[PDB]
């Protein structure tokens, strides 16, 4: 077992869902954390949108990235391409990933659903690896 933090650019009205996801699909496996990286909270959308697969992250962003430390997470997952707005400790970590992927912020909930598709398959795959 390993932590993995999961994260966004800036977090104030954004989705992210992978972290929602990462714990549902692994958390015998693996333990889950996600931050802003400036004072924030997710998207009030995205308790609803994700809790449509039954998953639990009604208040998950309570402190920013640069609270924590990086070296207790084996993973870093940055979710919409580069981390960049993080401290160098945070892209350092040894199965640190870029995710190239959309938010569901501004869009439909068909894009809700699309991201879930695209973020169920990545994240099973970030777990068969780091398995």
């Amino acid at each position: 077992m390993k932590k993995v933090m999961f994260v966004c650019k800036r977090n104030s009205s954004r989705s992210q869902m992978a972290e929602g996801f990462a714990k549902t699909l692994g958390a015998g496996k693996i333990a889950v954390t996600s931050s802003g990286l400036e004072s924030s909270r997710v998207h009030p959308t995205a308790i609803a949108m994700m809790e449509e697969v039954g998953i639990d992250i009604s208040g998950q962003t309570s402190d920013p990235i640069e609270n924590f430390n990086a070296d207790d997470y084996d993973v870093v997952i940055s979710l919409c391409g580069s981390g960049v707005n993080l401290p160098p400790e945070w892209v350092t970590q040894e199965i640190f990933e870029d995710w190239q992927l959309e938010d569901p912020d501004g869009q439909s909930l068909e894009v809700f659903r699309t991201v879930r598709g695209q973020v169920k398959e990545r994240v099973e795959n970030l777990i068969a690896k780091i398995s």
